[PDB]
């Protein structure tokens, strides 16, 4: 879990805005105008776009604006371009990033992700494995987060969740796999998946049975 | 304003690998604010070197900083799977003067070949009273992240209807990908078994599910 507290994503059609938020406490965003946002594509660098709240370098045009109140900073992207599409971190200065905000510019239409929740097989166990497996597929945009909950209570460890990729039908598919021994599978009323996807969460959940 | 680094260093596991980051002697000769982040793809940006030399809390003694006029160096010795990533170097002089570098892939060579946890899910009872009957193949720690899916009903290949995902690099340093068939409860139900056979490096797993008793 990240410093700073970013939405995991946020998109918008060309010509389009999107507002992101970006929460810390007192001692980081709240005190000080010490607040930066960061422009990364995929495999490059990053770009500075906004420092100390609200300043944009230079060749950084006024569609983005930076703003905070109290302890939360928000940068908006107004007239949205391709060239915008990219992932987006906020910082606080010692040092605190957030989670990153994936900002997509629609190339297709929007589409929910289909979640199917996976108990353990019969022949896993007998491997003394309970890898639960949560399929998340035909999704746009490619971006997802996924939560795991033991009873009705967050899990931590175990969770492992692929980089979405483009299937035959040119949407997206992933999985989250929580690798259970049998002994923590049999022993909790039941485990459950959140999918969370252009701000709405999708939960199943299953349970061990005879 | 740009700092420059190699695009790609390399090194053997337990070796060390030395990356350079050269600005101007306004930037990194100018202060001792040279940072170095560690990135791996898909991932946010973690803080491992601060004001040259400086570890964070939690970062090992595996990671040291130095500069000499306006080139920063970074060194990983004992180098493990988990360092193959993208390192960026930075230079903070007060106002917009922060100034990166272009970033260095740093490559861990020899990983050892390794086949995959092949397991193989029938359809949960929650999507059959949904009408679904989708199966899923998780394919999990295999390198190289290249394999080949097939499925079998009863005997006979299937050749409709199958999605396998793009391998992708997991925290255990291994690549994982799902194959799925997305059947209705009445394929499901009128055939014996549905099998996931999945071929890595010339080498074949298969797995085979029945409709429950
Ligand atoms: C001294 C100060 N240092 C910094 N460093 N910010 C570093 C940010 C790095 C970053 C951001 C987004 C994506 C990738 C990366 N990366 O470097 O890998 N920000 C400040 O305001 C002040």
């Amino acid at each position: 879990q990240s410093a700073l507290t970013q939405p995991p994503s946020a998109s918008g059609s060309p010509g389009q805005s999107v507002t992101i938020s970006c929460t810390g406490t007192s001692s980081d965003v709240g005190g000080s105008d010490s607040v930066s946002w960061y422009q990364q594509h995929p495999g490059k660098a990053p770009k500075l776009i906004i420092y100390e709240v609200s300043q944009r370098p230079s060749g950084v045009p006024n569609r983005f604006s930076g703003s905070k109140s109290g302890n939360t900073a928000s940068l908006t992207v107004s007239g949205l371009q391709a060239e915008d599409d990219a992932d987006y971190y906020c910082s606080s200065y010692n040092l605190f990033f957030g989670g990153g905000t994936k900002v997509t510019v629609l190339g297709q239409p929007k589409a929910a992700p289909s979640v199917t929740l996976f108990p353990p097989s019969s022949e896993e166990l007998q491997a003394n494995k309970a890898t639960l497996v949560c399929l998340i597929s035909d999704f746009y945009p490619g971006a997802v987060t996924v939560a795991w909950k033991a009873d009705s209570s967050p899990v931590k460890a175990g969770v492992e969740t692929t980089t979405p990729s483009k299937q035959s039908n040119n949407k997206y598919a992933a999985s989250s796999y929580l690798s259970l021994t049998p002994e923590q599978w049999k022993s909790h009323r039941s485990y459950s998946c959140q999918v969370t996807h252009e701000g709405s969460t999708v939960e199943k959940t299953v349970a061990p049975t005879e």
